[PDB]
């Protein structure tokens, strides 16, 4: 209780330490990273993506949820998977990403992948005491879990109101919602539709012991019916039994520089 999503995070907290480690991968997407990391860590700057966060924001943009161009602002880059790929999109013209890093937090890593002239990434930034800008694009990838979803809640609302600050008539936007099944979350989320669209989407790449779907710009659906249409699913998946996950090919970033 109260809501579902309730009623499978504490079932989700309850679970034993090699229980929720399966639970987790059960019947997801995953995008195989091998050869990428060791890439990498050896140096190499072309192709790779620098995290799994490629082919995450890839699934939003590939079925056009956004559609990323002009000036793109890209809130929590940690080491720039979201930024690098939106270089190297058609009509993006500038990527600005902004990140706390320091000790416990991914640093912005330096590539050599398509448009990666036109990306530039900030580290030892909190994104929440620097003045909202002008932009085309809105990308946030930010928010911490906790046991607890009220405060879950407190730090997705906290999230949103940022968000907010950022967007403009028709800015395109991607923003994750940490926790949206938490009644104040519900709230915020269907005063922020009616003012700027978009809906809340359930990527599949998603571990399955986080509820985080992303409000997306180009997308419609009751926020209520969206939410717990997930939270039916997080449930019906504990139920399964000698599952994991499918992989899919990484995202090949390609190489050079745009003008
Ligand atoms: C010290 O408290 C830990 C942290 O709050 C969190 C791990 O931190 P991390 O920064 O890696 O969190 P994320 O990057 O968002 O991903 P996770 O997928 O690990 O955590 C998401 C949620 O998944 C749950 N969880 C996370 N872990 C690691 C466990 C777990 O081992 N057993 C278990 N029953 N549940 C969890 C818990 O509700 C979390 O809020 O997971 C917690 N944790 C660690 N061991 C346990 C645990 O035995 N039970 C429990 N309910 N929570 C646990
Ligand atoms: N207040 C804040 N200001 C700046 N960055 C923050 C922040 N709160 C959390 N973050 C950062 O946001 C990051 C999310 S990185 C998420 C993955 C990224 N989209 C990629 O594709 O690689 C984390 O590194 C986290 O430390």
């Amino acid at each position: 209780g109260e809501t579902l999503g309730e009623k499978w995070k504490s079932r989700l907290n309850a679970l034993g330490k090699s229980e929720f480690q399966i639970y987790k991968k059960s019947g997801i997407q995953e995008v195989d990273r091998t050869l990428a990391k060791e890439g990498i860590k050896r140096g190499e700057t072309d192709h790779h993506a620098v995290s799994r966060g490629s082919a995450k924001l890839r699934w939003f943009v590939e079925r056009n949820l956004v559609t990323p161009e002009g000036k793109v602002v890209d809130l929590g880059c940690g080491r720039g998977g979201w930024s690098y790929y939106c270089g190297g999109l058609k009509n993006v013209r500038e990527v600005k990403g902004l990140t706390k890093g320091g000790p416990g937090h991914e640093e912005p890593i330096p590539m050599s992948t398509y448009g990666w002239n036109l990306v530039r990434l900030q580290s030892g930034v909190d994104v929440f005491f620097i003045p909202p800008e002008r932009c085309d694009t809105l990308l946030c990838d930010i928010g911490e879990s906790s046991p607890n979803p009220t405060v879950e809640a407190g730090r997705t609302l906290r999230v949103l109101n940022l968000v907010e600050n950022w967007l403009s008539n028709n800015t395109q936007f991607c923003v994750k919602v940490l926790n949206p099944y938490m009644s104040s979350v519900i709230e915020k989320m269907e005063a922020l539709q009616r003012k700027h669209g978009g809906a809340l989407v359930r990527n599949p790449l998603s571990r399955n012991s986080t509820h985080e779907m992303y409000w997306v710009s180009n997308a419609s659906g009751n926020i209520v019916s969206s939410v717990n249409m997930i939270s039916r699913m997080l449930i019906n998946r504990f139920t399964m039994r000698h599952k994991k996950a499918t992989y899919e090919p990484d995202v090949d970033l390609g190489s050079g520089t745009r003008n």
